[PDB]
C-alpha cells in the first residue's frame, strides 16, 4: 500500500504530500498537529455524520409507508402536516432572533449584486472568475443576443459599426437611466471634465453636471482631460473610459472606448455539483487550485491586481480588482477513498473537505507574492449544500468549530453559506438560519435540488408534473418567497447575502436581461451566473432596481403558509397526450445521456450541454437528480414503460453522439449501448433512481466513474 497512517486513517500518499508541501507551508500550523486532529475530528464526528443519514432515510420510509396506506388523493393537508409533525420533520418554529454573525466583508453585508460559480477543477475558469470582478459592458452587449443580430447588425468575422453603435447607444441609455445628468441626455454629451471635485459633462448647447453630483466617485488621468471617470450607484461602480485614438472610442460623439461595470463582486469555487471528483487525484488537483487563488499564485493566465483611482478632490485611492471568494463544499453524504480506516472504509468528504478548504482558506488572509487577496476581516467562507434540517445545520457548525480549533483559528472564522435545497430545510427555515446564527453568511434558493428533493419526497404520493412544469409551480414560487421572508427577519439586511438561482441559458442573455430582473425585484441582494459575461449583465439588474429599499419594503411580511409550502406538485388526472409523454420522456434522456457522458467519460462535471432543442444549458449536477428521479417517479406509477425508457435512450444517444462532435476526446455511446459506461450510467441512475437516498445520484455517477477510470488504465 502507498497510504500514509495516521492514528485510524490512512490517508493516499498524493494527499499527504499535498498538504505537507504546499498547503501547510505559511500557515504556522504545526504538521503533526494538524495530521492528529485530522484522524481526532474524524474519529469523534464520523458517528454523527452517519446517525444524521440514517434518520434521513428513516423519515422517509415513514413518508413512503403514509402515501402507500393512503388511497383518496382530495389529499387531507391538516393529515399530512400532523403526520409531518409527529415523526419530527416538521419541527417548532423558534421565536424572533437577529443573527449575530461578525466580521463579514462589505461585499456580502452590504453590497448587492451578481454572484458567479464555477467549478474549481478548471483552473481557467476560476482564474476568470476571479477577475470577473470587473467586466465590459461594451464587450458583453457585442458579443451576445442583448444586442438583436437582425439585418445589417449580425456580428461576422470583423467589427461591424452598425452593431458597435447599437452597443454605444445601449450603453447610453443606461447611464441616463443610471446616474442621470441634472438636464440632458449622455448621448448627447461631447466630453467630460473634473472642476472643485465636481464631474462636468458638456453637452452640445451648454454643459452639466449629475442630477445627483454624489454618485461622482472619482477618475483616472488629468482631470482636464480624464483617461476615465467613475461613478456609483446602488453600492456598485461604473467606469466610463475616455480614448478617442481606439477603434470605438475614434467614431464616438464624446471619444468614450467602453463602459465597466463592476460586475462579479463575489464567486463561488465549487467542490461541488459542478465538478466530478471521485478519488484522491481528483480532490488534490481542486485543491491545488483553491490554494493558487488563495495564495495569489495561480497561473493557467494571471489574476488581477487592484483599481488605482484618483478621488473627486483630488485624493487617491483604491478599489478591489478580484471577485471575494467562497469555497463550496460537498455536503454530509458522500464518502472519496483519499481517506480510508484500518478496515478500508472511506472517510466522510465533507468532513475532509471543511479540514483540507478550510486549512487552504489561511492563505487567502495573508499577504500573497502584494496585499492578501481574499477576506479583510478575518472571515473563511464556506457553502455547504444539501442539509436536510436544523440538526444537519448544527453539525456543520460543530464541525466548523472543532476544525477552527485544529487550525488555531478563533471561533466563528468559518463561515456559512447555506443552501436552502432540500424540503426539510425548507419548512424549518429559520429553525436553520438559528442554529447558524454566529456563523450565517447567506441563505440560497438552490431551486434545481430542492426539485429534486421535492420529487424523490413525494415519490408514493402519484405522478409529478412535467420538468418544465415544475418552475411555476405553488411549492416553489412559495418556496422562494418564504426563503426571502425568512432571511429579512433574521436580520439579513446589512448583514448577509438572500440568494436566489442560477440562469442557466448560457446564450439567451436577452432573455436573461429580460427576466432575471425578477430576482432582485423579489428582494434576493444576490443571485447566481453562469459567466463573467452573464454577471456583466446581470449588474445592470441591481442598477434598475434598489435593492436595499425593496428589502426593506418586505419587512415582516409572510408571503408564504406552510400549506403553500407543502403543495405536492402531483399532475392532474389525465394531464397529457401520448406525444406529450414521448418528448417528456425524450427531453429527460437526452438531458441525462447528455450530462453523464461528459461526466463518466472526461471528468467534467459542467459545461455548455445542448438540450434536446438544441439550446445551450449550462447545468450542474442538480439537473440529472431532476431528470433521474421524474423518469423514475413516471415509471414507478405506469405513465412510462421499461420499454419506453429504453427505446428514448436509444433515440437520444446518438443525437448526443452527434451534438458532441465538440471533438477529440469523445468516444460515442450509439451503437454498442451495454459498451459504454457512461451509457449504462444513464440507465442505472433512471431504473435505480427511486432506491437512491433523497435521489441523490452521486452513489452511482462516482462508481461509474471510478470504474471508467480503472478501464482506461487497463
Ligand atoms: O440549483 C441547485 O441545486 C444548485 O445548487 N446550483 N445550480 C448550479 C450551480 C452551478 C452551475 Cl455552473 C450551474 C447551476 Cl444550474
Ligand atoms: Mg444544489
Ligand atoms: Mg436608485
Amino acid at each position: 500500500t502507498d497510504r500514509v497512517s495516521v492514528g485510524n486513517l490512512r490517508i493516499a500518499r498524493v494527499l499527504y504530500d499535498f498538504v505537507n508541501n504546499e498547503a501547510l507551508p505559511g500557515t504556522d500550523i504545526d504538521p503533526d498537529s494538524f495530521w492528529a486532529g485530522v484522524d481526532k475530528v474524524v474519529a469523534d464526528l464520523t458517528p454523527q455524520n452517519q446517525a444524521l443519514l440514517n434518520a434521513r432515510d428513516e423519515l422517509q420510509a415513514q413518508i413512503d409507508k403514509w402515501h402507500r396506506r393512503r388511497v383518496i388523493e382530495p389529499i387531507d393537508m391538516d393529515a399530512y402536516r400532523q403526520f409531518l409533525t409527529e415523526i419530527g420533520y416538521l419541527l417548532p418554529e423558534p421565536d424572533d432572533f437577529t443573527i449575530t454573525t461578525s466580521g463579514v466583508d462589505a461585499e456580502i453585508t452590504t453590497t448587492a449584486g451578481p454572484q458567479l460559480v464555477v467549478p474549481v477543477l478548471n483552473a481557467r475558469f476560476a482564474l476568470n472568475a476571479a477577475n470577473a470582478r470587473w467586466g465590459s459592458l461594451y464587450d458583453a452587449l457585442y458579443g451576445t443576443d442583448v444586442i438583436p443580430e437582425t439585418d445589417g447588425a449580425e456580428k461576422g468575422p470583423t467589427y461591424n459599426k452598425v452593431r458597435g453603435d447599437k452597443v454605444i447607444a445601449y450603453a447610453r441609455k443606461f447611464l441616463d437611466d443610471s446616474v442621470p445628468l441634472s438636464s440632458g441626455s449622455f448621448g448627447d454629451a461631447t466630453g467630460f471634465t473634473v472642476q472643485d471635485g465636481q464631474l462636468v459633462v458638456a453637452l452640445p448647447d451648454k454643459s452639466t453636471g449629475l442630477a445627483n453630483p454624489g454618485q461622482f466617485a472619482g477618475y483616472t488621468g488629468a482631470a482636464e482631460s480624464p483617461t476615465s471617470v467613475l461613478l456609483i450607484n446602488h453600492g456598485l461602480h461604473i467606469e466610463i473610459l475616455i480614448d478617442p485614438e481606439s477603434q470605438v472610442g475614434t467614431t464616438d460623439r464624446a471619444g468614450v472606448k467602453d463602459v465597466i461595470l463592476e460586475s462579479a463582486i463575489t464567486t463561488i469555487m465549487d467542490f461541488e455539483d459542478s465538478v466530478a471528483a471521485v478519488d484522491a487525484a481528483d480532490k488534490v488537483l481542486g485543491y491545488r487550485n483553491w490554494l493558487g487563488l488563495n495564495k495569489g499564485d495561480l497561473a493557467a493566465r494571471v489574476l488581477n491586481r487592484d483599481r488605482n483611482y484618483t478621488a473627486p478632490g483630488g485624493g487617491q485611492f483604491t478599489l478591489p480588482g478580484r471577485s471575494l471568494m467562497f469555497v463550496r463544499n460537498v455536503g454530509h453524504l458522500m464518502t472519496n477513498d483519499a481517506i480510508v480506516d484500518t478496515d478500508g472504509s472511506e472517510v466522510f468528504e465533507g468532513i475532509m473537505d471543511a479540514l483540507f478548504t478550510g486549512l487552504i482558506a489561511i492563505h487567502g488572509l495573508k499577504a500573497s507574492d502584494g496585499p492578501l487577496i481574499n477576506s479583510r476581516t478575518g472571515s473563511i467562507y464556506i457553502v455547504k449544500p444539501k442539509m436536510h434540517g436544523p440538526a444537519e445545520v448544527a453539525f456543520t457548525c460543530e464541525l466548523f468549530s472543532r476544525v477552527e480549533d485544529v487550525l488555531g483559528l478563533p471561533q466563528n472564522t468559518m463561515k456559512i453559506g447555506i443552501m436552502d435545497e432540500e424540503r426539510r430545510t425548507t419548512v424549518n427555515l429559520k429553525a436553520c438560519i438559528k442554529a447558524a446564527a454566529d456563523r450565517v453568511v447567506f441563505i440560497n434558493t438552490g431551486f434545481l435540488d430542492r426539485t429534486g428533493d421535492e420529487i424523490h419526497t413525494s415519490m408514493e404520493a402519484g405522478p409529478m408534473v412535467r420538468k418544465g412544469t415544475m418552475k411555476s409551480q405553488p411549492w416553489i414560487l412559495a418556496y422562494e418567497d418564504h426563503n426571502v421572508d425568512a432571511g429579512l427577519a433574521a436580520g439579513f439586511s446589512g448583514r448577509a447575502q438572500v440568494g436566489k438561482g442560477m440562469w442557466t441559458m448560457t446564450e439567451l442573455m436577452a432573455d436573461m436581461v429580460e427576466t432575471k430582473i425578477a430576482q432582485p425585484r423579489a428582494g434576493a441582494s444576490t443571485a447566481w451566473v453562469p459567466s463573467p459575461t452573464a454577471a456583466t449583465l446581470h449588474a445592470l439588474h441591481y442598477h434598475q432596481v434598489d435593492v436595499a429599499a425593496v428589502q426593506q419594503g418586505l419587512a415582516g411580511k409572510r408571503r408564504a403558509t406552510i400549506e403553500q409550502l407543502l403543495t405536492i406538485p402531483l399532475a392532474k388526472e389525465l394531464a397529457w397526450a401520448p406525444d406529450e409523454i414521448r418528448e417528456e420522456v425524450d427531453n429527460n434522456c437526452q438531458s441525462i445521456l447528455g450530462y453523464v457522458v461528459r461526466w463518466v467519460d472526461q471528468g467534467v462535471g459542467a459545461s455548455k450541454v445542448p438540450d434536446i432543442h438544441d439550446v445551450a444549458l449550462m447545468e450542474d449536477r442538480a439537473t440529472l437528480r431532476i431528470s433521474s428521479q421524474l423518469l423514475a417517479n413516471w415509471l414507478r406509477h405506469g405513465v412510462i414503460t421499461s420499454a419506453d425508457v429504453r427505446a428514448s435512450l436509444e433515440r437520444m444517444a446518438p443525437l448526443v453522439d452527434r451534438q458532441n462532435a465538440g471533438d477529440v476526446a469523445y468516444r460515442p455511446m450509439a451503437p454498442n449501448f451495454d459498451d459504454s459506461i457512461a451509457f449504462l450510467a444513464a440507465q442505472e441512475l433512471i431504473l435505480s433512481g427511486a432506491q437512491q437516498p433523497n435521489g441523490y445520484t452521486e452513489p452511482i455517477l462516482h462508481r461509474r466513474r471510478r470504474e471508467f477510470k480503472a478501464r482506461a488504465a487497463e
